[PDB]
């Protein structure tokens, strides 16, 4: 599944097991032995019971170092990386879905503008559906290839779903600036929250 480190690769069962219960490594670096685990016959639920990794955490632990591993063969600036040393798991699961180019670019975004669990994954579900929406009103002034831009246009659809005027059409459109990349994309946002009723 994912590589194991040399430092722990010559672990039978149990030694893997001592190792996740006192979380000795940095969290990629123990994600690798649960899935050695798995197929050493062991079962998440018993994997909880010796370590307390629930295994919910375990899922997310195994998939988001296969998207650090993703990224981190992908050309990439090294720095980026580093950055998910810490608490790293949740926001990389979170972007699990995109391709390689689309988590790269995803993960800079969310390091460069501090995105929690939770927006991770409304940008990556903006990211993912933005193909989809190809009819909609304003479409082509968002660059697909723009994580920002993405999620943008995710907050400018359901602005448009608002009653206009109304605050929650206002900080919809504010959020949707707030996080837009592109000229053409901040250009239609300026000229429908500011437009020259103000």
């Amino acid at each position: 599944s994912s590589p194991i480190p040399t430092q722990f690769r010559s672990l039978d069962s149990a030694g893997k097991i001592e190792i996740l219960a006192g979380r000795m490594a940095l969290w990629f670096e123990y994600a690798p032995l649960i899935s050695s685990l798995y197929t050493d016959g062991f079962t998440p639920p018993t994997i909880e019971e010796l370590t307390g990794i629930s295994s919910i955490e375990q899922n997310r632990l195994i998939v988001g170092a296969q998207v650090r591993d993703s990224i981190l063969q992908s050309i990439h600036e090294p720095e980026l990386i580093s950055a998910f040393d810490t608490g790293g798991a949740e926001l990389l699961y979170e972007i699990r879905l995109l391709s390689t180019t689309q988590r790269v670019a995803a993960a800079t975004f969310i390091i460069d503008r501090n995105i929690d669990s939770k927006g991770a994954q409304d940008l990556a579900r903006a990211i993912k559906d933005y193909p989809n929406r190809r009819g909609d009103v304003g479409w082509l002034d968002f660059d697909y290839n723009l994580p920002g831009d993405c999620l943008s246009f995710l907050y400018y659809r359901q602005s448009r779903e608002n009653k206009n005027p109304s605050d929650q059409r206002t900080s919809m459109l504010l959020q949707a600036l707030g996080v837009a990349e592109s000229e053409k994309a901040k250009n239609r946002l300026n000229t429908e929250l500011y437009g020259d009723k103000e």
